[PDB]
């Protein structure tokens, strides 16, 4: 059922967990560095878990997709073929930016954070800068112990702040990936859908120095020896059985003004979906002629497809549940209830008014803001602007450098510059530049940016072509040139005749002004947000509803049971899919082109010792009433005894609007069964070394 | 489960019946004029049943649709509005061809029929004429008692013959029909589909003379008083409950040569559907501008839509189960089996080669044969050929007149000419004549018909124009001219300058010779069919498989349980639909435009004492594993104690290929719950008088 519960809420879910079927004590779950919770790790936007004492990590194929793609070429395409390392020496690097974060400690810092903020006084921009400096100091102190990365989280609109400290493993290697047609069976057609038949798993191994301490990739590194790791279930998972997930959901918007919802549904989602579909269509068309573009843009294209389809689904779910109407009546109720409370309610009512105004302020420039951000997110302009900004930040003392441009960020920035080699083709990027220039030109006069208008020097197809022709002379196309500029100083950027550098120099003052504006709004939000969201929480509690913070990339627990759902009268979706349903979807063409060893093994009914009698087959995926979102991909699903029975990977079509308005009847997790991981690794793309190492 | 069982097979199915849940004794089901089987009646291509001691008969809406359509105009549309007669004096005639047949006696006459067949040559034609003669004399003797009609039936390819004797009620009146948006909710979109939400019901009353003998419509007639009628269940029907149907399935082809299947799959079904779709497109156009053409062509349209969709379904179901493969493979295996026992398996093997040749013979002219038959089925040419042929037969002694043209056929002949008034518009028929001439002209030259070539004046657009212009001259467009010719002698037809009559007089010698060719082809069939079919049966028995005769318009029993089915892995269709499901499909446009009163009753949860707790609503339609086919519409569904729980009306989409190859996993009846009939009559389109009459 509902709720992305923080660990600190365990006392409150202890009873519900037992009722649902958990056989572990709640204290055993409350030990976040113990067994089994200490086996759960963060990857930075996906979750994973250890599954051997020698550092083996399991997650979704779509989480490892970036790493598989970085190790792929047109001629040797691991996305297509899978990957398998017979020995740990055969493992390939997942890329310099790949990470496994192992939870060490969580600290409440709410009192100190709120004091740092209060000490700024009336000024919105100061209040932002106070919170920044507080965070920077806190994180510098916490990261004084080498090998650790820390993160500060704000919960419930700034009513609670906690600090997380994590061991930061920085040498992550790819150990195994099934073929693409298993890992992404059904592709974008089955994305966000049930029935689902997708073997969405992959394995990493985590490495540290011979001295035990995190290091970047080196052949002298050796496997990390985790304190705790998961075991595979020895009891067959069935319909109605208890399941629980712990992971790192990224963002929800369940506490939101009706106006924030209205702008999202009416403008944000449709606009983004359209832009992403336009880019898909260009890249798709060009990748058909050019297998180098197809392999280099594949991870980008996966993200665009997934987000744009998610947004289409949210819009449809909003209509199905009348989310607009719900948000309007709920807000009417909360404001009523507040007015109800005399003077005691006034601070929340005023905070509501301030939040509404700040939404209006961001709305006035939304087209400009989005269009400029995505234009500058093309590969050369993004490299130019990032690196120019770094050169500026490098002239301030580290403590005053903008988050993302501090010494602690330099490894990521450098890694990003190298990884781009596997993700960029000039003739492809050119067409994306051109799309965004043509979108820019459609902006009305008050959403335009002088610096870009002057650089374009024209408002028509010829000016667009001249600009593209100019940018095409950049040298930032090569990794070596990007790294040169990574180390160069500000005056060197300002002297350059590289046309992408020249663009970054021309626009940077405007970028910095826009950033100050966003910080100013954020500072006003810091004043109003906690007070209104505390009112929302108090109101929900007075109605007997579940109260838990919106997702914010920190560790949450959700629990419930294996069950289907009923999309329309006269039909039900069953909790499981089976091997035969995979074969039934076979067409021999992408995305429905399973490995021939799969087709043969199912035809021959080789169930590998993994058959569940109750469904007559090996299970493939299943549905459950857990409450997950983006960031939970790769989260282990645990049974009543804390054993691994699957990995979370998706939500069904109707679930996705639950980001804004939770619907219990149609909100389900889609998970890949542990038995299907094992079956694939037995019968289809064998990895007998890994099954051995997992004691199966 | 599988089986359209003859009542004589009751001993075989007694134990199966008990195991499935029948609580009546098998010998009570055996009493075909007892309780409840004696309440089941035949309408002629639909079933129905008695539901009060005053002659009330319930059947489907689409079985009553002819009658409703006959009593409808543009300016009073009963199809749209429904019909309710508050007293029996208000009931309108169903039309002169409408019948209720009440079963009186079955007789085996197999020995006699086979002797009479044998007694003929060894000439094929004489064999047909000898069976014809034998049937005619049986029927003449059986019909000698005023008020009865009799039928001879051949079962299992001519291994058994039984004679049925029926009371023939000839005055049938409409008592109630719900509005078309209930009776045909979902129209042709939901036709042949589940989930289904269609209230497919209507009521007649049966009338006899004041002496209690059958008579044609008159205001002196009085309600028939049936010896047995059905009672509504008092136990709620739920999932897994026992159900059974008795009724009159028309045709199955489950005993068939593989090439029979192939020709049907590859030629017959595709061709007929194509033709039917083309006529639909034409009539649909002309009726959207023309309310009179729309109403008058409504029943014809419904028929074309329904068969063409059925055939589209049968083709898809063939591909889904590889019907062609399964047929080929089964035929191999029974050919195998037969040579198999050499000496004694020799008559059967011979038979197969005959049947196969006969089929190649049909095949030679099949395009000619279809095109000619359908061309002559247009309204004016059909009337003129039928009427001229009647003039020719009337010159022979009645015992030698062709079946369909004897004294006993005159009522239905005369009736059809009158009913044609409600189904004919000259502008529309012209377009249909055009359509079929166009199709005739493109016959390949060896499949032309000499007389029609001549009648036409060679074959191009010009001749077609002239054809049509000429036939427009007919006076057969009026009921009265048609009846004038119903009485006229043969030389009066040959004298006529009516252009439609002149077509018939021109073409008849050909039609008679073609008929002779068919009777000859059939006679040869009469030899080989019973022997080869009896071997198909013998082989099924030896494989433990179920053995029952293909359907033949005679009374059959099917039994099983209420259950869903699973079209694809990860989903199931539930056994019931509910009121809420009807409202979810609402669009306010045809065909999803329920009565305001239904929409309001469902919004209000006014379930009228009819809610079934297990599904949380009033049931609408339900699925079960009974084995029904065309002719079974209107058949009453009975529960374990012989109470009415439903009417059969359709099959799910994947069921329909079971006409050729029975698939138990996807073959379900779709029925309308007796609770929904009651609910509609309480809350939506009320008929308190009929509810009181049925003791509910
Ligand atoms: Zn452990
Ligand atoms: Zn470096
Ligand atoms: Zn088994
Ligand atoms: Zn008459
Ligand atoms: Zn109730």
């Amino acid at each position: 059922g509902e709720g992305m519960w923080v660990p600190q809420q365990l006392p409150e879910i202890a009873g519900p967990l037992k009722k649902a079927g958990l056989k572990l004590s709640p204290q055993q779950i409350s030990d976040l560095t113990g067994d089994p919770m200490g086996a759960v790790v963060a990857l930075g936007g996906c979750t994973a878990s250890f599954v051997s004492p020698n550092g083996l990590v399991v997650t979704n194929h779509h989480c490892a997709y970036g790493a598989i793609q970085l190790n792929s070429t047109a001629e040797n395409n691991l996305i297509k073929n899978g990957f398998n390392a017979p020995t740990t020496a055969d493992e390939v690097s997942a890329g310099p930016n790949a990470r496994v974060f192992v939870l060490d400690e969580i600290t409440d810092v709410t009192k100190d954070a709120k004091a740092a903020i209060a000490a700024a006084g009336d000024d919105a921009l100061a209040r932002t800068k106070a919170l920044e400096a507080f965070e920077k100091k806190l994180i510098a102190d916490c990261e004084a112990e080498a090998g650790f990365r820390c993160r500060l989280y704000s919960f419930s609109g700034g009513n609670t702040y906690r600090l997380f400290k994590n061991l930061e493993i920085k040498d992550v290697r790819l150990a195994y990936a099934p073929p693409g047609s298993v890992g992404k069976f059904g592709g974008d057609i089955d994305n966000w859908m049930w029935p689902r038949h997708t073997g969405d798993f992959a394995f990493y191994r985590a490495y540290v120095g011979k001295d035990g301490k995190p290091a970047a990739f080196s052949k002298d590194n050796v496997p990390y020896q985790p304190k705790h790791w998961l075991k595979f279930a020895d009891q067959p998972l069935g319909a109605g059985d208890f399941v629980m997930v712990a992971g790192y959901p990224g963002s929800t918007n369940r506490y939101a003004l009706a106006a924030e919802f209205d702008n999202t549904a009416q403008w944000t989602y449709p606009t983004i979906a359209r832009h992403y579909k336009n880019q898909i269509a260009m890249v798709e068309a060009a990748g058909k002629q050019n297998a180098d573009i197809q392999v280099k843009y594949a991870a980008t294209m996966a993200g665009w497809n997934n987000t744009s389809k998610n947004y289409d689904g949210q819009l449809e779910g909003f209509k199905r549940i009348d989310a607009a109407g719900q948000k309007l009546r709920e807000e009417a109720a909360v404001l009523g209830w507040l007015k109800g409370q005399g003077a005691k309610g006034q601070p929340a009512l005023d905070a509501h008014a301030k939040l509404l105004d700040l939404l209006e302020q961001s709305k006035a420039t939304r087209d400009r803001d989005l269009t400029l951000a995505l234009f500058n997110n093309t590969a050369m302009l993004g490299s130019a602007t990032q690196l120019y900004r770094l050169s500026i930040e490098r002239e301030k003392p580290n403590a005053e450098r903008e988050s993302g441009y501090q010494e602690r960020d330099l490894p990521a920035i450098e890694g990003g510059l190298k990884q781009l080699e596997r993700r960029y083709v000039a003739a492809m990027d050119r067409q994306l530049q051109e799309y965004w220039l043509n979108e820019y030109i459609k902006l009305p006069a008050d959403q335009r940016v002088a610096a870009v208008d002057a650089w374009l020097g024209g408002n028509d197809a010829a000016a667009v072509k001249r600009a593209l022709d100019r940018l095409a002379g950049t040298k930032l196309g090569s990794t070596e040139e990007r790294l040169k500029w990574f180390a160069a100083d500000r005056k060197a950027f300002e002297a350059s005749n590289d046309p992408a550098i020249q663009y970054a120099v021309a626009v940077m003052p405007t970028l910095l002004k826009l950033e100050q504006e966003r910080k100013t709004r954020a500072g006003e939000n810091l004043a109003a947000r906690p007070v209104y969201l505390q009112a929302l929480a108090d109101y929900k509690k007075s109605q007997g509803e579940f109260v838990y913070p919106d997702a914010n990339l920190s560790l949450r627990i959700t629990f419930g049971n294996v069950m289907g759902y009923a999309p329309k009268d006269g039909m039900e979706y069953t909790p499981f899919t089976t091997l035969e349903g995979v074969v039934a979807k076979e067409t021999g063409q992408d995305p429905f082109d399973s490995p021939k060893a799969l087709l043969d093994a199912v035809a021959a009914k080789r169930y590998g010792g993994l058959e569940d009698k109750r469904i007559g087959s090996v299970p493939v995926n299943y549905l459950s009433d857990l409450d997950i979102t983006g960031g939970n991909s790769g989260s282990p699903v645990l049974d009543a005894h804390g054993k691994l029975v699957g990995l979370a990977f998706d939500g069904n079509w109707e679930s996705v609007s639950s980001n804004w308005v939770f619907d219990p009847k149609m909100t389900r997790m889609i998970a890949v069964d542990g038995r299907y991981l094992r079956w694939i690794m037995q019968e289809v793309y064998p990895a007998p070394q890994l099954l051995k190492e997992m004691n199966v």
